[PDB]
């Protein structure tokens, strides 16, 4: 049993629900020929995020079964915990909040903008390369305090970065030299005073950080820059073709536009985007189920199992905008590595929904739904490009 099952993202595959009745922890060869665990059960997935000895910064120690090839130096895997011990998590985590001023109505006129010209250019328009993807560069430019017309570029390495790969990629260092490059500048550039970076350069001449490398404080850049945009741009994209599958909803939350962040949450359990399980390293043997995981093994957590498990979200396929445990998915991940981005992350796909159902109350895809194309081999699930019309 090869993983990952499928890329595409619009729906479940029937094998997902018999896995987990039959084997709720299985073992699975990743794209690297390496051995994993795939755990795709709520209660173990639960368990396995919140045991810290099934570490993540050790998923690139050496000669380690691996999920895929790293297309980042080896330390950008525990970048959150080089962080936290440089003491720059609360300033971080302060930079990233969408509660930051004039924020959302930055997000909110980025939205209608984009929509706005799409609706001027006429049907069809392509809701991920014309709005979702530019809506995510736009608000992480805002966020970091760079330039809106350095976006684009940033973006360009993101094709690559997050590949999912059997081998190393030679492009993926050149990309991330080159971005690593572009970071140290905008830390010596004078006007960049405001957002993530420009937190980051008055940190940089603070007392208390002399001893922080310019390496992590570039690093931080790049990496939140490209982790962000791909996760939000992708999800508000696979989102935005749920809503289409589900006219009733798109209608109600378009009359109740309060009940945005409701179904927001909603859209975040059933989402797909995410190619490949989160993956663990064991640090200790470790009883998982019926599987004793051994150390050193390698652990995949499939988000989709987890949320779709009916033990947990009882008819997991539904939308529901009433359940009793709304936030308990695992869409944002659990434990130590919970997303810093969550917050942030809910508000842009709800400015980006709601902006949309206002402009494009009858939307729908301007081709069949098999017509997509899904991008293969990669560390998120995405259509290349996304035809609707209205
Ligand atoms: C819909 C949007 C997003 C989703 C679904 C998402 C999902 C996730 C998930 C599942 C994890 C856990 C990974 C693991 O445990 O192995 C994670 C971690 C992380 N996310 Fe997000 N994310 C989103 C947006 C963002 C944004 C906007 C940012 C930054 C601006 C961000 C930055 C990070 C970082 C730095 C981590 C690593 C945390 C750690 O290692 O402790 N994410 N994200
Ligand atoms: N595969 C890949 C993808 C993306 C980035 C990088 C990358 C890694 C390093 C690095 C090395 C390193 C540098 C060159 C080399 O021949 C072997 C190891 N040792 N320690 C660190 N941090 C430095 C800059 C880079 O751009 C590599
Ligand atoms: N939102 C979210 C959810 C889950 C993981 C992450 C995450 C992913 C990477 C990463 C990259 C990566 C990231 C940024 C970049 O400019 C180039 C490459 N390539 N491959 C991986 N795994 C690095 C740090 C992260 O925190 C982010």
């Amino acid at each position: 049993l090869e993983v990952p099952f499928s890329a595409r993202g619009d729906r479940i595959p029937d094998a997902v629900a018999e896995l987990r009745t039959r084997e709720p922890i299985r073992k699975v060869r990743t794209i690297t020929g390496a051995e994993a665990w795939l755990v795709s059960s709520y209660a173990l997935c639960t368990q396995v995020l919140e045991d810290r000895r099934f570490s993540m910064k050790e998923t690139a120690a050496a000669g380690a079964p691996r999920l895929n090839a790293l297309t980042v130096p080896p330390e950008v895997v525990n970048n959150m915990g080089n962080i936290a011990d440089a003491g720059l998590r609360k300033a971080v985590m302060k930079a990233i909040t969408p509660k930051a001023p004039g924020l959302e109505q930055f997000l909110r006129d980025t939205a209608n903008s984009l929509l706005d010209n799409l609706i001027t250019e006429g049907a069809p328009a392509d809701l991920r390369n014309d709005f979702a993807d530019p809506l995510a560069t736009a608000l992480h430019c805002k966020v970091l305090g760079i330039p809106q017309e350095d976006g684009p570029k940033l973006f360009r390495s993101l094709s690559i970065a997050f590949m999912s790969s059997a081998d190393p990629i030679p492009a993926a260092k050149i990309n991330w030299d080159r971005d690593i490059e572009y970071m140290a500048g905008i830390l010596e550039n004078p006007n960049i005073t405001t957002g993530l970076m420009g937190e980051l350069s008055r940190l940089r001449k603070d007392p208390a950080y002399s001893h922080v490398s310019d390496e992590l404080f570039a690093t931080i850049g790049v990496t939140f820059f490209g982790a962000g945009v791909i996760s939000t741009g992708s999800f508000l994209t696979t989102a935005l073709i749920s809503l289409i599958q589900r006219p009733q909803l798109r209608n109600l939350l378009h009359e109740k536009p309060e009940l945005i962040p409701a179904g927001v949450e909603e859209l975040l359990r059933i989402n797909l985007s995410f190619a490949d399980g989160l993956p663990r390293l064991a640090t200790a043997d470790i009883q998982v189920g019926d599987v004793l995981v051994r150390k050193g093994e390698l652990v995949l957590v499939l988000l989709e199992g987890a949320n779709f498990d009916p033990e947990h979200f009882p008819n997991p396929g539904s939308i529901e905008l009433d359940r009793p445990n709304p936030t308990s998915h695992l869409a944002f991940g659990r434990g130590q590595h919970f997303c810093p981005g969550s917050a942030l992350g809910r508000r842009h796909a709800q400015i980006g929904i709601e902006a949309l159902l206002k402009k494009m109350p009858g939307v729908d895809l301007a081709v069949p739904i098999d017509q997509l194309v899904w991008r293969t081999r990669f560390q998120r699930r995405i259509p290349e490009r996304l035809p609707v019309l209205w």
